[PDB]
Order: structure tokens, then sequence, then C-alpha cells
């Protein structure tokens, strides 16, 4: 029903064809099998005659008649084979492609049609709900979506089941039994692919926890990266992310190690039941002979049918996924539920007028529960006469126009237009009665003269030129080039506000209609352009019956009559004159008014060499991989082999050939195999293991290290960095797992594939490379061609779609009307382009896909073909033929392993590229020397002599300029400026986070440009507005080891005691030993604060530093923490440029800075009996 009928609908010699394809997609999955069907005969002949070609030691010219004249017959079998079944799978195969366009397009395009169609025909309801755009965004996604759904993909569909069902309808009846057998192996094979999913899963989450911690680490200490470095925290931190680094490299080794643990085995129990089909194959052979090993083969063959049901799954996945999301939806999509509009039929009015009728109109706008903006209206406007209406509260009256456009049918009561009920006229008529100004004017993208023309389809430039010249719109017009002509680009905004609703109004007069609507169309403009559109209306008025509705009452005055709302409850009515002496609503209004990334520059080869550098020894994992990559081959060989003595041998010594070859297919894989997997795993897993440390470790320790705009002023983010972490370390990491899997693969086809190469005939080769890099390069310019061709399509689709998306944005074209169709008339034409491409690449996929399978049977037929025949001809050899098979598996291991990691080493070199810009740094500031911190240094005397500065954003204008203070040691230097900074950065260029652009700055007369960094940071009293605690025991947060400072419990003691925090000391559990409880969250800030002040003289720094402490704090706190303070300083110097004016009174030194400038200085008194700036504060205090 609603599930499929529709997803196929129409099309009726679509269906036709549709089923025809069908049929053809069955004989194509037919026809696999029945080519292995052939390859179980030509087997089963030359089986017999290589019984009698061993046989011999006796004749030998006999072994020339017949056995040559069978292969000869078989030579006149494999002629009529390839032929018949690739002309047959050449054929086919253009024609189920054909069944993924040719019924498609004709659907899409129909789809596109009705559903373009059906979104304007919804009209109102869009308005009413939904995205709007969202929705029309996925929408459009969606019907790209069944495409894919009615495809070739149900073409492969079929065919997968006529390779499935078709493929184990002739295993059964050739026998019973070795199907049970694969059967079996079925779950195993599943058993062990489960044992994937729950290593994969887990192992991952153990890893996301792990990092978290690593991952937390850089998440705060990034974002408290001042705090850490004016304290020099760093070296902690350092070791830290180490340790957490360490767990989650050994959870990244055992993934590793299980992993491959399961990889290996997963392989081992596919060949193991391998081997188990064959020694069960065979044994019904040698002493039963039943099977010449044709069905052996074949019932191989039901592992390639079964695998086609693995192919078969995505196909219907792509269809089941496509038809559930688009039937549910083409409810929506298609139809039209309209009944509110429509666009056809009802009452056409000849009667060419109609006084506007308002009766009992009880309203509510389909939000729903929102309560009724209209109750009740009564409202008759005479015609001729142009009524105003008027509010408050907002809308309400903008209902009542909207009504009138009958785009929302009333709850209760009824719009009267002449004498006849509104909804009795046809709809498409009426908005041609109806002309409209919106307060906000829109143009399409399109020339002044279409966007005219989008009002009238038949109309000429003089109606045009009379239009704009009756609107006033002649004048901008003509002096703008292009003149009509001219576009409007970049979506409508270009020019003048004023001059677009100009022309709106002249689109709307070209209109003629009996009746005009003014919403607001004065409303938010500029005064003076206001007045020129002004007249155009007044111009446009008076002539035409009309209601305007503005909160301009400038364009009231001369109105015939007024009535007021509000909130849209109709009370007053009348002329202006008689509602002022009502003095009422309207009267009392009057006198009121009056995050990406990955920069471009790339690595090099400069990856390897860095890797490399940090990868000490690894030449066991490789070599490793190396023995495992000529591994690969042997199965090939012993397996060749295995048949091979099997066809061409004798009866005699067949049971011992045969055992001794299936343990040696067993052992040479089953034991080695998963060694050497394992071995491998166990090397380069643990080699990506400790990479992702060295990297993670020398970046962060690298980005610890610089500071100067990356930290202090970036364009990035915290996550951003964490970013950075991730993924870098975890690319290059499949940056050097691709690195074995390639070399591993590299010796299994290249080396050892050559070494058997070489055993040919050298001519069997040539052929052979005259097919698989032919067929290879044939299957790599479709790739392209298709990409072209999907790359092509969606720049066609893409002008419809945005002209598309230009219009259903639009709601107001369906106030006009004229372009409903008119719109769908241009994706018509715009959709037109598409559907003959679309029945271009009919063509052009239906060539490709059969061209891809005619090298199909070519390669078997020269396979065959050149393997009998000349050969067939002269020494006939049960070798060098299966070792052409051999070669083949080799080239599908080569292809598919190797794409797959090619990506891979894709992003990860752009990963690996960013990582390493970023580590060379700029280490700037970390030890060197520069001074040798002079006992006599201790001091505290502050200077700043011309000193100018701007955080790192160039044109900025800073906010230092020649600026100088001075403080002597032991005393408080206070600070006040008007807001912002200049406080704040002064405190900030005393840690030295930015050497200003001039001047010098000193402490002991010494100069800081010139001083050592860390002994700098080393004595600071630094205390934020809102201290920012790690989250660690207080005690190890209230000292924070500056050097060599241990945790002193007697001294944490004495930073309490001062603090004032010890008072939560003395009591709660744990005491000092408490946690802060996950970032301080059972503490509020006048806690937190006196722990900063703890963390400050604990350093006993001869230099205090206060910003804004007590900014965020209330009631005691306030009084405590300045208890506190004044007991912090006054035993060194201080600088508080704390916002409170109240606790400044005590100061040595209080001083007024203007933006740069400082203005004033003194003591309090001294500066109260100044005036300026300072008193300012004081007296704006209050």
């Amino acid at each position: 029903v609603s599930v499929l009928t529709m997803f196929r609908y129409a099309g009726w010699l679509d269906r036709l064809y549709m089923l025809v394809g069908t049929l053809a997609a069955i004989i194509h999955g037919v026809a696999l099998p029945l080519m292995m069907l052939i390859f179980g005969d030509m087997t089963d002949s030359f089986a017999s005659v290589g019984n009698v070609s061993k046989n011999s030691t006796n004749m030998s010219e006999a072994d020339k008649r017949a056995m040559f004249a069978k292969l000869e017959e078989e030579m006149t079998t494999y002629a009529y084979y390839y032929t018949g079944i690739g002309a047959g799978v050449l054929i086919v195969a253009y024609i189920q492609v054909s069944f993924w366009c040719l019924a498609a397009g004709r659907q899409i395009h129909k789809i596109r049609q009705k559903f373009f169609h059906a979104i304007m025909n919804q009209e109102i309801g869009w308005f009413d709900v939904h995205d709007v755009g969202e929705l029309n965004t996925r929408l459009t996604d969606d019907v790209s979506k069944i495409n894919e759904g009615i495809g070739d993909k149900i073409g492969m569909f079929f065919q997968a089941m006529a390779t499935f069902f078709g493929g184990f309808i002739i295993g059964f009846t050739r026998g019973w039994k070795l199907t049970l057998v694969i059967l079996a192996i079925s779950p195993v094979l599943g058993l062990s692919a489960g044992i994937w999913a729950k290593i994969l899963s887990s192992f991952t989450d153990k890893e996301l926890h792990a990092y978290a911690k690593a991952g937390a680490v850089a998440e705060e200490v990034l974002a408290a990266i001042r705090t850490v470095i004016a304290f020099g925290g760093q070296k902690k931190e350092l070791e830290r992310y180490n340790n957490n680094l360490e767990e989650a490299k050994r959870l990244g080794i055992k993934k590793a190690i299980t992993a491959n643990i399961s990889m290996g085995a997963a392989f081992l129990l596919i060949y193991a039941s391998y081997a188990l089909a064959f020694w069960y194959g065979t044994s019904l052979v040698i002493s039963k002979e039943y099977s010449i090993g044709q069905v052996l083969t074949v019932f191989f063959s039901v592992l390639i049918g079964a695998f086609s049901v693995g192919q078969a799954s995505p196909n219907i996945e792509a269809f089941a996924n496509a038809r559930g999301a688009a039937y549910e939806v083409f409810k929506i999509i298609d139809n039209k539920p309209s009944i509110d509009s429509f666009s056809k039929s009802g009452h056409k009015p000849d009667n060419i007028q109609g006084n506007l009728e308002f009766k009992n109109i009880h309203f509510s706008y389909p939000s729903r529960k929102e309560v009724q903006i209209l109750k009740g209206l009564n409202l008759k406007v005479k015609s001729g006469q142009t009524v105003a209406l008027v509010g408050n509260s907002g809308c309400g009256k903008s209902t009542t126009v909207q009504l009138m456009q009958r785009l929302y049918d009333p709850l209760d009561g009824m719009v009267s237009i002449d004498g006849q009920d509104i909804r009795t006229i046809n709809v498409r008529y009426l908005r041609e009665i109806i002309g409209v100004v919106s307060q906000e004017p829109v143009l399409f993208a399109t020339t002044i003269a279409e966007n005219i023309r989008y009002g009238r389809e038949d109309v000429t430039m003089d109606e045009i030129e009379k239009a704009v010249k009756e609107a006033n719109a002649y004048d901008f017009i003509m002096k703008l080039p292009h003149q009509f002509d001219t576009l409007v680009g970049e979506r409508g905004a270009q020019l003048s506000g004023g001059q677009k609703q100009r022309i709106a109004i002249a689109r709307a007069l070209v209109r003629n209609p009996k009746i005009l609507l003014l919403d607001e169309a004065t409303s938010a403009l500029d005064t003076e352009s206001e007045a020129v559109v002004q007249a155009a209306l007044d111009k446009a008025r008076e002539g035409r019956t009309t209601i305007v509705i503005a909160h301009r009452l400038s364009t009231v005055r001369n109105a015939d009559v007024i009535a007021g709302f509000d909130g849209g409850v109709i009370v007053e009515q009348g002329n202006h004159d008689e509602l002022m002496r009502e003095k009422g609503i309207y009267f009392k209004l009057v006198m009121t008014q009056t995050l990406d990334e990955d920069v471009p520059p790339a690595s090099f080869w400069r990856i390897l060499k860095l890797n490399s550098t940090e990868w000490p020894y690894f030449v066991v994992g490789i070599f490793c991989a190396i023995i495992n990559g000529g591994l690969q081959p042997a199965f090939s060989v012993i397996f060749s082999k295995v048949v091979g003595v099997f066809t061409n041998g004798g009866p005699p010594e067949t049971q011992r050939q045969n055992s001794n070859l299936f343990s040696l297919l067993f052992l040479i894989l089953g034991i080695i195999s998963f060694i050497t997997f394992f071995l491998q795993g166990f090397t380069f897993g643990k080699a990506g293991e400790i990479l992702t440390k060295r990297l993670r470790y020398m970046v962060f320790k690298s980005m610890l290290r610089q500071d100067v705009s990356w930290f202090d002023d970036p364009k990035n983010t915290t996550g951003a960095l964490t970013t950075r972490l991730a993924n870098d370390a975890a690319q290059v990491k499949g940056a050097t797992g691709s690195r074995l899997a390639v070399i591993f693969q590299n010796i299994a086809n290249l080396g050892t594939g050559i070494i058997i190469s070489l055993i040919y005939g050298w001519q069997l080769t040539l052929l052979l490379l005259a097919i698989v890099p032919i067929i290879a390069i044939a299957g790599v310019v479709e790739m392209k061609m298709l990409s072209g061709q999907a790359l092509k399509d969606k720049k066609e689709l893409e002008g419809s779609g945005k002209i598309a998306t230009e219009a259903i944005e639009n709601f107001r074209t369906v106030v006009s009307l004229t372009r409903e169709q008119k719109f769908e008339t241009m994706y018509a034409q715009s959709l037109q382009i598409p559907y003959r491409n679309a029945m271009k690449k009919a063509h052009v996929f239906g060539i490709t896909f059969s061209f891809t399978q005619a090298m199909m049977y070519f390669s078997y037929a020269a396979c065959f073909r050149f393997g009998a025949y000349l050969v067939t001809q002269q020494l006939m050899t049960f070798e060098n033929v299966l070792l052409v098979f051999s070669a083949i598996v080799f080239g599908a291991m080569a292809v598919g392993q190797v794409s797959s990691f090619a990506p891979d080493y894709a992003k990860a070199t752009v990963s690996a590229s960013h990582i390493i810009r970023i580590i060379e740094k700029t280490p700037e500031i970390d030890s060197y020397s520069t001074q040798g911190l002079k006992p006599n240094m201790l001091e505290g005397n502050v200077q700043f002599s011309g000193v100018v500065f701007n955080y790192p954003t160039r044109p900025s204008i800073p906010v230092l300029q020649g600026l100088s203070l001075e403080v002597k040691k032991g005393q408080t230097l206070a600070l006040v400026g008007s807001s912002g900074c200049g406080k704040s950065t002064v405190v900030q260029l005393l840690e030295r986070f930015y050497d200003p652009m001039a001047g010098s700055v000193f402490l002991d007369g010494k100069e800081i440009k010139q001083l050592n960094v860390q002994w700098l940071r080393a004595q600071l009293g630094i205390v934020s507005q809102e201290p920012i605690l790690f989250d660690c025991s207080i005690a190890e947060n209230i000292a924070y080891g500056d050097n060599s400072r241990v945790v002193s419990y007697e001294e944490i003691v004495r930073a309490a005691k001062e603090a004032n925090i010890h008072q939560f000391i003395d009591s709660l559990p744990d005491k000092y030993n408490t946690r802060v409880g996950d970032k301080g969250t059972q503490l509020s800030g006048g806690q937190k604060q006196r722990i900063a002040i703890a963390r400050a003289l604990v350093r006993q720094p001869h230099i205090l530093l206060l910003d804004e402490a007590t900014s965020a704090l209330d009631t005691e706190s306030e009084k405590v923490v300045q208890e506190a303070l004044d007991k912090a300083r006054e035993g060194r110097t201080c600088i508080v440029i704390a916002h409170r004016l109240s606790t400044i009174q005590n100061a040595d030194l209080i001083v007024v800075i203007q933006n740069g400038k400082v203005k004033e200085h003194g003591t309090h008194q001294q500066l109260l009996a100044q005036k300026g700036i300072y008193f300012s504060m004081v007296s704006v205090q209050a």
C-alpha cells in the first residue's frame, strides 16, 4: 500500500521496462554460477585426461591422441562458453543499469514537479508550522535518496538473489551434504566477528575513559593557562600529563593485542573451515568416487553465492531506508490538503468593486493555545475612503489586514468584500483585487523590469514607466545604470531601503487593485525617505479603497476615519478631531508619542623523518609482515598443487599427495599466520602506542612553554587545542599503521607473485597482465566518470534548487499569487536540463557497467583459451593455470588494502602537518639567565616611565599611552580608572605578560625588560576577581610550589590563619585534606578568595597585586576579606585596582588613570581637595 506502490507509482511504460530490467537482473545473477558450472565441466574432462596422463609409463602417442582430442573438444566447448555468457552478461548488464536511470529519471522528475507544486499549494500552512527551510532542506535531500532506492540497487538486488537462490538450487541438486558443512561454518564465522564487536566497543570506552583524564588535565590547564603561568606550575602539569598518557597507552596496546588475536583467529576459522570443506570434499572422491571436484569447487561458489546475500543487504537497506522516509513525508510531500485556498474555480465577481466589511470576527493565530489576538470585531469602511487602525502591544491591527487577504479563515464571524462573503469568491481573483504593501519590502533576484513583471505577467515598459513615474520611483532608477534591466545582486540588499519599498508600491500599482493594504509601510525607515515614499502612497491612495495600519501618526492625520485597538481589542472609531474630543485611547498614544581547523601547508615526507627519529627500533615487526606477506601466496600455491596433481595425476598415490598437502595448507597458514599476525600486532601496535605519548608530550610542553598571543589573545579556543591533541596523534597513529600494511601486501604480491609469475611460459604472464591492469584502469576510469557525473549533476540542480530555495523562503509570493505557477514554470525549464542529463547518463552508466563485466568474460576467456589451445597444443600442464588464479587474488588484496589505507594516509598527512608546525613553536621564555637575583633586590619600589601598551590586536586603539607611576616599598598604591582596562593591564604588564610597545618599567631600578622572567614571577601577590581553584586538596591548593617549595603544613597553617579561611579549616571532615568537590561546587566565592589570598601570602611576596578582589562579594564576606587584604598588605608593597572606593580610603597613594594617561595623583584628602574624575567617582558612589 502506502509503503510500496506510490514509491514506484505511475510510469505506465516505465513499469513495463521496470519489470524487463528486473527480468534481465535475474538472468545476470543466474549467469555467474552457470559460468562456474562450466568451470566444473571443463575440470571434469581435463581431470579424466590427467588420470590417464600420469597413468602411462608405457604408452606415449596414445596420450597424444585421446587426451588432446578431449582437450580439443573442450576447446570447442571453451569457445561457445565465454562468448555465450559474455555476450549475455554484456547485453543484460546494459539493460539492468537502464533500470537505475530510465526508470528513476521519469519518476523523480515526476516527483519533483508535484512536490515543488504541492509546496506552494499548501499556502498558509507553511507559515503556520514546521521549519520552512530546514524542512525543505531535508526533503529535497530525501528525494535525492529515492534515486538510490528505485535504481539498479534493486536490479543488483534481484541479481544477488539469483546468485543466491539460483546458486543454492544447483548445489542441493548435485548434493545435499556439503551444504550442511558450509551452513555449519556460517555461525562460526559470525561468532568470530562477534568477538570483534565485543572487543572494539569495550576497549574503545576504556581508552576514552583513559584519555578523558589526559583530556581533563589539558582541559583545565589550557583554560587556566594564565593562572599556571604566573605561578610557574608548568612542570607539575608537565609530569601529570605524562602519567595519564602512561595509562592511556597501556589500554591502547592491550586493545591491539586482543584485536590481532581476533583477526588472526578470524582468518583461522575461515581457512580451517575452508580446509575442512576439502578434506570431507576429497574423501568422497578417492575412496568413494562421486564428485570429480566439480561441485567441490562449485560449492565454494555457493560461498560466492552466499557473499552475494551480503551484497544484497545494502540494496534492500538502500531501498527500505529510502521507502520509509519518503512515504511517511510523502503524505505531506504530495497531494493538496489545502482546503483554505486551493487554486481553482470558486466565484468570479465581475462587479469590479466592493465596500470592505468586517462583521463580528473572532480569530486566533494558529499557534493553538495562544490566546485570541482578536476577540470580536466590528469595522465597516465605506468605498473610496481611507480607514486608519492603531495599536500599542503589537499586532491585532495587522491581523485585520491578514484576514482580509483570506490568509486565515476566521474562527467565528465573517469578512465581507463588497456585500458578499470572501469565502465564496475565487482566491486567485481576490489576491488580484488586493494590493499589499508590507513594512519590510522584498525584491526577487531579477531585473527591476522583472520585479514589476512579477506583479503582472503581461505588461509593457510603458506601464512600468508610468508606474514608477506615478510612484516617483523614476528618479533613482534612471541615474542608476542598466536602467530597468538592472539586476538586484546578492539577494535584496544592494540599494537604499526607501527605494525598495517605493518599487514594491509601483509593483502593486501595476496590479491596479481596487483594494490597497498598507501595513506599517512607513515604519522602520529613515525620516527623509519616509516622506518621499509616503507621497507615492498618497498618490496611490484616494483613487482606491484602502486600509492602512502604521505607528506613524503623521500619515494618520489626513485619514477619513481612525480606529483604536492596542492589542486587537476594538474600542473607538471616527475622525481625528472627534477622537481628540473623547480624549480616549487614540489621544493617549498621540501625546505619548508627541569551529574548524587545518591550514593548507603539508608535510612532504618529513613525517617518516620525524617518526623514525622518535621510533628507536622495530625491524622485527615489518620483517614479520614480509614473511607474512610471502606466506599469503603459499596458500594460493598449496591449493593450486592440490587440485593440480588431482587434475593431472593418476589414481595411484592420490591419497598421499592430497593428505600431505592438506596438512600443509593448515600448518603453513593456521600455525604460522596467527603467529606472525599476532607477532607484528604486538610490534606495530606498541609502535603507534609510544608515538601517541611522545607526540602529545612534546606538543603540550611545546604549547605550555609558549604563550605570547597563542594564549593571551588567540583566535583559537580550548576545544580547538584539545582537538589538536586528539586527532593529530590519532591520525599519525594511522599513518604508521598503513606503512606496515602496504609493505606487507607489497611482498605478498610484487615479491612472491613475481617469483610465481617467473615460472610461467612468459606469454601467459603477458596475457594475464594484458588483462588485470586494463580491467583495473577500466575500473578506475569508471570511478572518475561516476563522480564526474555526480558533480555535474549537483551543479545543475543547484541553480534550480537555489531559485527553488529562493521561493519557499519568500512566503510573500502567495499574496500576489501571480507567481504560483510562474515559479513552477521556471522550475520546469530548470528541471528540464537534468532530465535530459538523466537520459544522458542512462547510456553512460549503461555502457560502463556493461564494459566492466565485458572484461569479466574476456578475462575468463583468455585465461582458459590460452590455457587451452596453444598450451593444450604442446605441453599442456597442470601448473601456471591455477597460478593465474593465484596472481588474481594478489591483485585483489593489492587494490583492496592499498586503496583502503590511502585516505588514512591523507588525513594523517594533514594532521601530522599541523602537529609539526605547532611543535616547532617559538619557545621564547623558558629559563635562560638574564640576571643573578641579587640579595639587595627584595625592596619593591615599582617604576613606570613613558609606558605605552596594546594587547595583540593591532588597530585596537591602545589603552596605555604615556603612562608613568611610582610606588615606595611597604605601602599601598591605590588605583582607579573608568572601566575595563588600564586597570587590569597594569597588573598584567607587571607579570610581563606582554612587553610594552615603548617605554620601560623598573622594580629595584633594574630593567624588567632585561630582568629574568621566572624570578620576576617568583614574587607576586596576584589575586583575580574570580579566583580559579585547581581541583585538588585545598592544602595542595593553598600552597602552589613556586620552585622548590614543598607542601608545608605549618606554613599553610599560617596561610589559613592570615586569610581567615581557618574557620572552614577548623571544622568539617578531613580538614585541610578536603577536596574541592568537583571544581569547588561546595564553596562560595568568599571561601575561594580567602584561599587565593592564602596562595599569595604563602609565597611571601614583596609585591602584592589585587585585581578587583572584592568586586564580586557581599555583606560580611566583603569585610572579612578586606580585613585579610589590609593585613595581607602593609607588610609589603601592594596594588589594589578594586572598584570599591569605600575601602580604598586607607591607602598611601591613590592614582586616577585616564585611558593610558595618569591625570591626578596623591593621598585621599589631597585628591579630595581637588576635583575631576576622582571626586566624581566618590560623588557617584554616594
